[PDB]
């Protein structure tokens, strides 16, 4: 997250860190949203590589003991069947991870609330991106979870020529684009939390930013629109 602020420890209890085994250690690679005690929602592109993955819930600082973490292996990966790794712009950037164990809920570990199917936010709706991604274009991961206020940019504006043009689809949510704050590498897969009817819900799964940089004016961060995939999500969890 570029231009973020440190999140309070118990603000976003559904945020997880998706990590891969690297030598004798574990490296953060993407975010995710806990949606069941044994299921996480993340981006399909995060699990393209044939790596060994684990999920950390109740995580605040990647590099220090928070005293609240639970570490759990990934038992099964279900990517959306229409996902194509060489075409992120086609959409379908979503995957569900079944955990080896069911995590315990508390003030640091909760399920993320998903929007009702078909919900589209009005232009400029209040949302926060959260994650441990790069704090600057070509920078380094954050140590502590960051948040940045990124208002939505509706489909009509987002798909206009000076924004993303044809690259953005109606199955995506755009947010931000002010040139100061944005998602960045390492934030992929995580949530876009939007306040609707007094409750935050996870409306987006972080998918991509411009190849020119993270915080680029008129290139808002692009997310998979969660409300387009409610039936798919329910179908996977029910058959697995
Ligand atoms: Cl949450
Ligand atoms: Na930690
Ligand atoms: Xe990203």
């Amino acid at each position: 997250v570029v231009g973020g602020t440190e999140a309070q420890r118990n603000s976003w209890p559904s945020q997880i860190s998706l990590q891969y085994r690297s030598g004798s250690s574990w490296a953060h690679t993407c975010g995710g949203t806990l949606i069941r005690q044994n299921w996480v929602m993340t981006a399909a592109h995060c699990v393209d590589r044939e790596l060994t993955f684990r999920v950390v819930v109740g995580e605040h600082n990647l590099n220090q003991n928070d005293g609240t973490e639970q570490y759990v292996g990934v038992q099964k990966i279900v990517v959306h069947p229409y996902w194509n790794t060489d075409d992120v712009a086609a959409g379908y950037d979503i995957a569900l991870l079944r955990l080896a164990q069911s995590v315990t809920l508390n003030s640091y570990v909760q399920l993320g609330v998903l929007p009702r199917a078909g919900t589209i936010l009005a232009n400029n709706s209040p949302c926060y991106i959260t994650g441990w991604g790069l704090t600057r274009t070509n920078g380094q991961l954050a140590q502590t979870l960051q948040q940045a206020y990124l208002p939505t940019v509706d489909y009509a504006i987002c798909s206009s020529s000076s924004y993303w043009g044809s690259t953005v689809k109606n199955s995506m949510v755009c947010a931000g684009g002010d040139g100061v704050r944005s998602g960045c590498q390492g934030d992929s897969g995580g949530p876009l939390h939007c306040l609707v009817n007094g409750q935050y819900a996870v409306h987006g799964v972080t998918s991509f930013v411009s190849r020119l940089g993270c915080n680029v004016t008129r290139k808002p961060t692009v997310f998979t629109r969660v409300s387009a995939y409610i039936s798919w999500i329910n179908n996977v969890i029910a058959s697995n």
